[PDB]
């Protein structure tokens, strides 16, 4: 790219727990917790009640040093910069004897000049972490009033004082690991005159005929002349330059500022996941002198987004249109992948983005309790078509507001607004995950002073209402930004529903049936969601069988709502008969989770224009949890991800039944209309048997981005109560010629209702290297199929779903591990099979 020479500082380190002058070696990027852990110096702390036996670890202090080699030509260059992409978190940094910088803001990269301070030949990096438990203790006494912060798994509530993952110190589905550690790349960069500090691409209009940028540079020049130089922007796609420009200028010492105006005629728009393909462009940026002293590149898509919140019949509305069209947001929350966040690989990544499209998504939620994640991720959703809603890193408390905390949060909001503007995903800015929320209904007024409760509220206008919008209008000034989510709708209060973003928690926390997802609508649901067990692999991951029960002290570690298992148990009854052993429980609620889920991202499609987005509380896992995530921590899909899939493809049937009678939708994403349509519909008995003959509706036309009722019929006169026990809906959707576009089953009565029949699936199997293909038969209806293997992480092309009477089903079962003549395990759950 230019003549910098670039040495990762990623070998020989070492670390110490501080006072021991004991040391041991490191793998860094990395954390404290993983350098122990691969000594065994402690337990596997996702294992059985290793929680509180791994806690010490955050009361001492730790001591990272290496060193490395530093030759006369290199010492020779204009310019050397240690660059620290995150500190985890009170980091005091020292190369030889001099202290460097006094980190405290994990969040925030920092860049360092060093080529004063380095030696010809061996040179000493040495990092000193405060524990920052200890560092907050004098400060905590000193503030007279515990923050509450109750997702922070301990007596004080320290996390409120430290720019620090709030997830590490506990959540409501997390470990408590308050980790410490260069926990992102060290690199050294030798080079010539100046580095490029920042290259923005600012678009500043796109039509179908052209789209105008404006190419902002910040160079670092470090040499005390002037420089003439020459700046070049190339803009290219799929390898081949579009347009290239240039600016003749002399370089100051110091920071420069360089503008450079670039046009693409007929650009190729970025599209999201269902409307097309994520074109991205290279646009490469170089200071040339007489030499390429600096290029930066990043890809860019050219597309608008405007988030539309304004005032409406119904309240305030809240959605997405995306190159000029109103968008359905289908998306999930994202929370942190790993209680030990260096843990997580470029594969772990590019396998959540391909759960996230296969499941027809098209926007996640990056949650306030975690990181601004890293450039990879905001890399995969750009190219995987996924819009960003970005949190800032505050969630569900209130938090300080003094001068010097102030100055911490702008550093790292500058910091992540410049590393991440640049993202075709990046949608929205939102302040924090439910703080006013908290401040309104938490019931604050009665835990705190009435003095401390209006520092509290001045304290939120301070950062969510001032410094965080100001700081995104100067530096994201095209990108939305919102105080908070939710920021006005609450769950409890109906009247707030039509305004702005819901976090619905009445189905959960509420204990609201699935089917009041139907009638409690929001403009924009932002967050529902529902607990489950994973499946049993995943158990026995952190569980000996002995302790495969509900409540196990194994078990109750690994479950940190103090209600949830509860609730599970209570809303199964409703709709599932409760099985007795350990493992068909684990099964039916994954069932039960995905099937009353399903049922609410269906209300939402819907119920279009009204509701405009689902995002359901959660996609994923930091740890072996029972939560409310659609995958578990390995990978495995939950049935919840299948029927997420389901619920957001493109074109989807939707029968809803409703006071005795029957509706029929059809709901599109497409933007094309459908014309000529014929829907298709018989009932059919569990042993095959159509009852009556097939229904007819033809000319049905299904608009772009619509949904539809098409057809209606009440069950009185249709269907005995007897055959609404024993039969089910057949739903097809067929274009003129008669070519399927979409199909739908629909039964009549709750699970527990219906009378299955005893029934055996049979499979045959033809297994080779990385594969499986299944072809599975059963004359009666089988409920709700797991093909439940022992192979972690194996992928299906379909799993957890109705095996129709006579109906043959392939399903393709995938994984590095399967081996041909090692005849994999295979084992077939389907309700009847529960009880007896
Ligand atoms: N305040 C409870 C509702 N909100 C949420 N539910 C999740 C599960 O309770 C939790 O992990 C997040 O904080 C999220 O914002
Ligand atoms: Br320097
Ligand atoms: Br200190
Ligand atoms: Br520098
Ligand atoms: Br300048
Ligand atoms: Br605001
Ligand atoms: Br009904
Ligand atoms: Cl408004
Ligand atoms: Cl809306
Ligand atoms: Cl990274
Ligand atoms: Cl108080
Ligand atoms: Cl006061
Ligand atoms: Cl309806
Ligand atoms: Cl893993
Ligand atoms: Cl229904």
């Amino acid at each position: 790219n230019d003549t910098s020479e670039v040495m990762l500082l990623d070998t020989g380190w070492e670390f110490s727990q501080s006072g021991t002058e004991k040391w041991m070696p490191a793998t860094v990027p990395g954390t404290v917790h993983q350098d122990l852990i691969s000594h065994e110096l402690l337990p596997n702390p996702f294992y059985g009640m290793n929680e509180k036996k791994i806690q010490w670890v955050e009361n001492e202090d730790w001591e990272y040093r290496t060193s490395f080699i530093v030759s006369e030509e290199q010492l020779n260059r204009d310019g050397i910069q240690l660059i620290f992409e995150g500190l985890d978190t009170y980091a005091d940094v020292y190369l030889n004897g001099s202290l460097l910088l006094k980190a405290d803001n994990m969040f925030v990269g920092y860049t360092l000049p060093v080529k004063s301070v380095l030696r010809k030949g061996e040179n000493h990096l040495y990092i000193y972490f405060h524990s920052p438990i200890r560092q907050t203790l004098p400060q905590y006494a000193s503030n007279g009033f515990n923050y509450p912060a109750d997702n922070d798994h301990h007596e004080k509530h320290l996390s409120v004082f430290s720019r620090k993952a709030p997830y590490s110190y506990g959540w409501d589905w997390g470990i408590r690991m308050v980790t410490s550690g260069v926990w992102r790349p060290v690199t050294l960069r030798f080079y010539d005159i100046a580095t490029i500090s920042d290259y923005y691409v600012r678009q500043l209009s796109l039509t179908d005929e052209n789209a105008r940028l404006s190419n902002e540079l910040i160079v670092n020049q470090i040499v005390p002349q002037k420089i003439p130089a020459e700046v070049r922007v190339n803009v290219s796609l799929n390898g081949t330059t579009v347009t290239e420009v240039k600016q003749q200028v002399t370089l100051q010492p110091g920071i420069n500022h360089i503008t450079l105006p670039a046009e693409v005629t007929n650009p190729v728009r970025w599209m999201p996941n269902g409307w097309g393909t994520p074109t991205l462009y290279d646009f490469s940026a170089q200071i040339a002198c007489g030499r390429i002293v600096a290029e930066q590149s990043h890809r860019i898509g050219l597309r608008t987004i405007r988030v539309v919140n304004e005032k409406d019949k119904d309240g305030e509305s809240f959605y997405f249109e995306v190159n000029g069209i109103p968008m359905f947001a289908k998306g999930a929350n994202y929370i942190p992948q790993d209680a030990l966040l260096p843990n997580v690989t470029t594969e772990r990544y590019q396998t959540l983005f391909r759960d996230m499209k296969e499941a027809n998504m098209n926007m996640v939620r990056i949650w306030g309790g975690g990181t601004y994640e890293n450039n990879l991720f905001y890399d995969l959703a750009d190219e995987n078509g996924i819009l960003v809603w970005q949190d800032f890193m505050f969630a569900c408390t209130p938090y300080p507001s003094d001068p010097t905390f102030l100055k911490r949060v702008e550093a790292e909001a500058v910091y992540n607004i410049r590393r991440l503007r640049n993202h075709a995903s990046l949608a929205m800015w939102c302040g924090n995950n439910e703080i006013l929320e908290a401040l309104k209904y938490w019931g604050f007024e009665k835990k705190f002073t009435p003095e401390v409760y209006q520092g509290l509220m001045h304290g939120y206008d301070k950062l969510f209402r001032e410094l965080l919008p100001s700081t995104v209008k100067e530096f994201d000034s095209d990108r939305f930004y919102v105080h908070s989510s939710p920021y006005l709708a609450n769950w409890g209060r109906p009247e707030s529903w039509g305004t702005g973003d819901s976090h619905n928690w009445g189905v959960w926390y509420g204990k609201k049936p699935f089917e009041s997802l139907d009638t409690d609508l929001p403009r924009f649901m932002s967050e529902f969601g529902f607990q489950s067990f994973p499946e049993m692999k995943t158990i026995a991951a952190f569980a000996a069988p002995e302790d495969y029960q509900i409540e196990s002290e194994v078990m109750n570690a690994h479950q940190k709502s103090s209600i949830g298992n509860s609730l599970i148990r209570t809303y199964m009854e409703r709709d599932y008969i409760i099985p007795e052993s350990f493992e068909d429980f684990v099964y039916v609620g994954l069932v039960l989770q995905g099937q009353g889920m399903r049922h609410g991202l269906e209300a939402h499609r819907r119920n279009r224009p009204y509701c405009m987005g689902t995002l359901y509380w959660q996609l994923n896992d930091s740890w072996p949890v029972v939560s409310w995530s659609s995958i578990d921590y390995y990978g495995n899909w939950k049935a919840l991800h299948y029927q997420a899939k389901r619920a957001f493809a493109p074109v989807l049937i939707n029968p809803i039944q409703q006071n005795d009678s029957l509706s029929v939708y059809l709901i599109s994403d497409r933007l094309d209309t459908m014309e000529q349509m014929t829907l298709e519909m018989k009932v059919v008995d569990f042993d095959g048997k159509t009852l009556g003959k097939k229904i007819q509706v033809h000319s049905l036309e299904v608009p772009a981005n619509t949904s539809k009722c098409v057809y209606r019929a009440k069950l009185d006169g249709w269907l005995t109560p007897e055959d609404c026990r024993r039969s089910f809906l057949k739903l097809i959707l067929k274009d003129k010629s008669g070519h399927q576009v979409a199909e739908s089953v629909h039964f009549f009565r709750k699970t527990k209702d219906l009378q299955l029949p005893p029934t055996s699936v049979s499979y045959q199997m033809k297994q080779t290297d990385g594969k499986c293909e299944l072809t599975l038969f059963s004359s009666m209806l089988a409920k709700d199929i797991f093909i439940e293997t022992p192979l972690q992480g194996a992928r299906y092309s379909d799993n957890f779903f109705d095996l129709l009477p006579g109906e043959r089903k392939k399903v393709i079962i995938t994984s590095p591990r399967i081996k041909k003549g090692e005849e994999l395990p295979v084992n077939i759950k389907h309700i009847r099979e529960t009880y007896k």
